[PDB]
């Protein structure tokens, strides 16, 4: 199993690498928000993913609005729940602080510096856990003006409890505009940047904006994709997607599939009724479920 094959993860250069400096490319789900959804998110489907699936990573989508963490913080319980799960299943765990309504990251700023307080101090010991601490930027949200001061005052809480485990940062645009970090990095060591696409909404003007960040030197973690449209519907878009697949295999880009529910959507990997704890059949698997664990199985 992996972390206990590659450790503690590390950046050299662009490429996320483990404890031996080699290459590594994490491939996984998340799951959706934790406030809706978090039923599904447990040591045993975590489990049947890891040994059905191939995980190497589980993202855990915890939605600051909307329901999520600002109104009910108990629901970091879940976020909780998950990172023991995957210390205790040696795969490596996202938590995410799943911006979306609150468009601006600083909306949320001191709420999220003491979260991510907490967690760094609770695992920050553990190699297990990357930091993804702003889903998705988006609205009149830049990354000078808003994204990168944001970024600098949650690294600074996470770095004092833990130096050097890595932290994603989202981009604007709803994580797009990597082009815009690339050219203002911040100067952590371990940080990367986050790219989302939707295979029936996103194509080659997204990828190259990505080449551009790669080129600046800006490494990227694909920390949500989806085979579907960016509203989550359209059905399965199989070109575009092994397209996109491609793309990232090409560069070793680490990334993580949206999502793992039954709701009613083409981005599902399950059909609706499916178990919550895993050992699922193949049928309870959706056109999209399928395509994913197909392409982790290698």
């Amino acid at each position: 199993t992996p972390v206990a094959k590659n450790g503690q993860l590390s950046i050299k250069g662009t490429q996320l690498v483990n404890r031996d400096g080699k290459a590594v490319q994490l491939k996984g789900i998340s799951s959706h928000g934790l406030q809706w959804y978090g039923e599904y998110v447990n040591k045993d489907s975590l489990k049947w993913l890891r040994d059905d699936w191939g995980i190497t990573v589980f993202r855990a989508a915890m939605y600051t609005a909307d329901g999520g963490y600002i109104d009910n913080p108990s629901v970091k319980n879940k976020v909780k729940e998950a990172v023991e799960a995957a210390k205790e299943l040696g795969i490596y765990v996202i938590i995410d602080w799943h911006i979306l309504n609150d468009g601006n990251p600083n909306q949320n700023k001191e709420k999220a510096k003491e979260f991510f307080k907490e967690m760094s101090s609770l695992y920050g010991n553990t190699p297990n856990v990357i930091y993804e601490i702003a889903n998705e930027p988006n609205g009149d949200v830049n990354w000078k003006r808003d994204i990168k001061p944001y970024a600098e005052e949650v690294i600074s809480v996470i770095r004092k409890n833990d130096p050097d485990n890595i932290i994603i940062v989202g981009t604007g645009t709803w994580s797009q505009d990597v082009n815009d970090a690339a050219d203002d990095q911040l100067k952590d060591a371990n940080v990367m940047y986050a790219l989302h696409f939707y295979a029936g909404t996103h194509g080659q003007f997204l990828r190259d904006k990505a080449n551009y960040a790669l080129s600046k030197g800006a490494p990227i973690f694909v920390t949500e994709w989806g085979t579907s449209d960016a509203s989550g519907n359209g059905g399965v878009f199989l070109d575009q997607s092994r397209e996109w697949l491609k793309y990232l295999d090409s560069k070793t880009i680490s990334w993580v599939n949206w999502n793992l529910s039954d709701k009613q959507e083409s981005s599902s990997a399950l059909k609706p009724g499916a178990s919550k704890t895993g050992g699922w059949r193949l049928s309870d698997l959706s056109a999209s479920g399928t395509f994913v664990r197909e392409n982790i199985l290698g």
